[PDB]
């Protein structure tokens, strides 16, 4: 019940300040295949540049959320993800190293009664899962043979960019 209003807030919020996130949470998997609901909130937001990103979260806590965590990382974008308080949500600037792909290429959908949201595609949700790691077997048993195309050059994307952490994660699936 808080889950579906810190939903909504944050949603209404996001949008008034015109970003470009997505829904990559349990909503989004939800979407794209069977129930797999969580009580935590993942959204991604393409952001510029740590600037951008500190400046939208300090826009957000004037709001009535806390900061509950910065998540900070070695390279270029120091500000990987944040998370807040209203029910945690997670937004993530540079967690995967694909943000701004997986928010052009996410699509609105109705997810609640009156509430249209972006949803990343299943293949970035497959990317994604596998990155962090049946909430992957659920998107792969769901994904097309397209999707699971576009899953595979979304996991290389990562690879280049080197947010594949040290993994193989091409192998990684296969195994899986």
């Amino acid at each position: 019940n808080a889950v579906e209003s810190t939903l909504r807030r944050v949603a209404k919020d996001l949008t008034g300040l015109r970003q470009r996130w997505a829904l990559v949470g349990g909503f989004a998997v939800s979407a794209r295949s069977e129930p797999r609901f969580t009580r935590d909130v993942d959204i991604v937001v393409a952001v510029a540049n740590d600037d951008a990103a500190e400046s939208l979260v300090r826009q957000l806590l004037t709001q009535q959320y806390h900061l509950l965590a910065s998540v900070e990382q070695d390279a270029a974008r120091r500000l990987a993800a944040v998370r807040l308080g209203a029910v945690v949500v997670d937004l993530l600037f540079a967690s995967c190293g694909i943000e701004p792909e997986i928010a052009e290429a996410a699509e609105e959908i109705e997810i609640l009664p009156d509430l249209v949201a972006p949803v990343a595609t299943t293949a970035h949700l497959i990317a994604m899962k596998l990155l962090a790691r049946s909430d992957l077997r659920a998107l792969v048993d769901a994904a097309s043979p397209q999707d699971i195309q576009d899953a595979r050059k979304a996991i290389e994307l990562i690879t280049l960019r080197g947010f594949h952490r040290d993994r193989d994660l091409a192998a990684e699936w296969t195994r899986l």
